[PDB]
């Protein structure tokens, strides 16, 4: 197989790597989120922002040995108005109401962390049980924001990455791994 | 127009218009160094769909100039009244950080929705939110949230009219009063 | 007030209530009798924003019993400017099946949008569906979509005011007019 | 287990199922061998479908979904929540559903995007019911006909429960 044939110079995580950790995360949230959730009587929310961490919730969830819900998030940025926002437009809301419940803020990558910090400060005002969040990829810049992502799955370096979920013009999410664009791509 | 279903007029066409050139002047006065000192103008923020006929005598009472800003909610439970805790289906269109915002409303009853709407613009980073609504019930005297400018304070009866509505309907009307008999 | 924005007024505000003074008894005169006899009022659906000022006037000048619906529409960009085909933000809070339905907007320029838009409405089988927009600009002549009401023909011109806007401003004028290039 | 006397009996395995769309992965990579192939998926029943789905399918592919909303208790006409986020004019589509009943929401949002004028339009289904012989669609592409019985899991909720569940299967119904 292929799919894109050159535009891909380095792979930095293979397929399997991302699915052994998800396994791995799995079992720590399952952990986690054992005890607590399944007596309370409301299982684990997912609460996933559209459309990269996709890939990553589908194969977390079934990777979680407890009892999961989904919900789905669409945001869109006010344009350059972000660097002192962090505030993002939301296109489409929550479905129900998320009060009492133990949420995850399921997402694929944090680079700056200001879209997450308002995601997660919005759902705090929601008032949950319980909220944190998990990763699949964290960036170098993410050290310089409020919020402590408790499930990080890998820490990469500063550099755009695209794969599984992972985009550049709509391109590359169906790609099971995770690798660097080649350069001679963005014309 | 409606013939037997409105038992009384609680406030007429006039009385309504005479209150909003009179709540429009109060408004010009105070945000009237906002052109020369910001120059963004002054935001109205509207929640459809009761207020779209307020808003609109609202700002053309206003001697300043006025920008308009609409928000689409729907309650989840329940949840809403109890919580304030709404859901947006309309987030804003344009970012309000640095803006001097004015959330205009036709009535404030329980003052949740509107807790959680004050609070949830203010995360947003206005330079100043105030808000304007038409009509007060009792309830929403002792809430958390402060209303700079209050058209009416009327009891807290199920009343129609000038935007507010039974089914979707006397939105129409010009002026505001109670349902009747079989409605 | 804009003191140095307006060069021109193509329109006055009493042209424009004195026409939709009209309109709404030639609206009224053309809904006659659908009350009583549907069991369902007129619904307005309205496209945010531009025709927001002009509904409340709009109803307010309509003789019988009238419904709102309000949508938020958005461009893809490069497709819809020569498609026509939008982005729905915000959809009917209820369905129009069996209703009889006046789409009111603001500006008709190409009738691009506004032909996408009633196919739409179309598609979830209203009883009626009629077009009423304030102003209408030459080109928009053109084709597609039978506009039954219109208060104004305006030449092609960008024109500010009763709810047009040039990045948001404008809009709270009474009066339609023209902007001053150095703008 | 998961779900400890919730499932009584499993329709579908998940190697059953996994089997299946490496197979309809497969078979749309031949048919669709100029851009990618834009797989539009309904929140949020298809989404672990199309997820499996497009890792099946060889030839390049994007991602769409949508949410809409029921008025209520006919033609198949829903509220949209979450419209398409580009143009998918010129473009070759494909309909991602996780289950086909009665074949009506289906069929209005079937002519809604053939309305924005694509290339291609087709549909993918994981499951078909028998009532869905009555709808107004053409379905190219189905992974199971499965009996008329309420299921649940891989994407197939109750109450928004059993979605996380890698097989599907028929519920107790004291649970009902
Ligand atoms: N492909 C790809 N994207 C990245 C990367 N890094 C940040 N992005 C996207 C750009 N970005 C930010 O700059 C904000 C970071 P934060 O506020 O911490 O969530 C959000 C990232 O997700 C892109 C979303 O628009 P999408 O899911 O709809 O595609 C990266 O390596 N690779
Ligand atoms: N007709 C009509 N309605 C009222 C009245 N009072 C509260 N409503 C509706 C119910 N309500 C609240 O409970 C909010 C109270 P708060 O805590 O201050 O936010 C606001 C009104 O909701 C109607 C909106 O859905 P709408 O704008 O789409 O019409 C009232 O006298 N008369
Ligand atoms: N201010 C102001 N705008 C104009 C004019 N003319 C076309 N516009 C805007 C561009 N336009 C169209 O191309 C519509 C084509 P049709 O399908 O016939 O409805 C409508 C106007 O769009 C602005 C609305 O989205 P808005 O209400 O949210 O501001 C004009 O004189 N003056
Ligand atoms: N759990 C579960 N649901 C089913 C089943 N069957 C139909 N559903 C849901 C209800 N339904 C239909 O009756 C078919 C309508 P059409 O598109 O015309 O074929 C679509 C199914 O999806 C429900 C969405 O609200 P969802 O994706 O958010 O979950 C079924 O066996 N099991
Ligand atoms: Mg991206
Ligand atoms: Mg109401
Ligand atoms: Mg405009
Ligand atoms: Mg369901």
């Amino acid at each position: 197989a292929e799919l894109y044939p050159g535009d891909i110079k380095s792979v930095l995580l293979t397929a399997e790597q991302i699915q052994a950790r998800i396994a791995e995360l799995g079992e720590q949230i399952g952990n986690d989120y054992r005890e607590l959730s399944a007596t309370t009587g409301q299982d684990l929310l997912l609460i996933t922002v559209l459309k990269g961490a996709v890939l990553f919730v589908t194969d977390l969830a079934r990777a979680i040995p407890v009892p999961t819900q989904f919900e789905f998030m669409a945001v869109s940025s006010y344009g350059s108005s972000t660097s002192s926002s962090g505030v993002v437009r939301i296109l489409k809301d929550l479905d129900r109401d998320i009060h009492g419940r133990d949420v995850l803020i399921v997402e694929d990558v944090v680079d700056s962390g200001l879209t997450l910090s308002w995601l997660s400060r919005n759902l705090t005002s929601r008032n949950p049980r319980s909220l944190r969040v998990c990763t699949l990829l964290r960036k170098p810049d993410a050290v310089h924001a409020n919020v402590e992502i408790a499930y990080v799955g890998f820490d990469i370096p500063n550099d755009f990455v695209v794969g599984y979920g992972l985009d550049y013009d709509e391109r590359y999410r169906d790609l099971s791994y995770i690798g660097t664009l080649d350069p001679r791509v963005y014309q």
